[PDB]
């Protein structure tokens, strides 16, 4: 590290990496508004709030903590006009109530940060 | 994790935890004032701002950039009634002004973010 690396810290902030609850809240978010998978949950969150990112490592952190607690289900798509199929995730039945709760705390969360 | 960890994350935020780059000002600001050692520069920043942590990992990469950069000088102390010696470090004379820089970083840092 340089010490102008210091000042462009301040200078210029780097982006905000969610933490494994926060994610959890945001992909619960994304999916009750429609099926998604890895890469586009990524892309989304960055394309919409640039100063904020998703790790692989989290997301997929996020991604087995759902399925362990069987709070969505996932299956392999072909999209249209790619190669390697996806595996799209959705929220499960069980889970349609508190995923709801869970996503209103990513909705308020980002909204508070940013306005 | 479980679902409430999630809950407790938005209703009691977790300290933050300072990046290198605000731990170097950070340890800076302390060394102007007075040598310090490793132990103390932690436990200091948890006393004065109890919603920020410095982790054992980010003190010794910030001291290692100190150090490499020649901005402060380490030594051995002899603690009166205690056998093993205190690592001690103290703001290289040169460095005074950078330092001081350095150190204006992270009291509007944590000015911004705590007032």
């Amino acid at each position: 590290m340089k010490i102008e690396d210091i000042y462009q810290f301040f200078e210029n902030p780097p982006p905000t990496y969610l933490c494994q609850e926060v994610a959890i809240c945001y992909i619960l978010y994304v999916l009750l508004q429609g099926e998604s998978y890895g890469t586009e949950l990524i892309q989304q969150l960055e394309t919409e709030h640039p100063t904020y990112r998703l790790s692989d490592t989290v997301l997929y952190s996020a991604i087995k903590f759902l399925e362990d607690n069987r709070a969505i289900t996932g299956y392999w798509k072909k999209l249209e006009g790619r190669g390697r199929p996806r595996r799209m995730y959705q929220v499960s039945p069980e889970w349609q109530h508190q995923a709801e709760d869970l996503a209103r705390l990513w909705q308020n969360y980002i909204y508070v940060r940013t306005n």
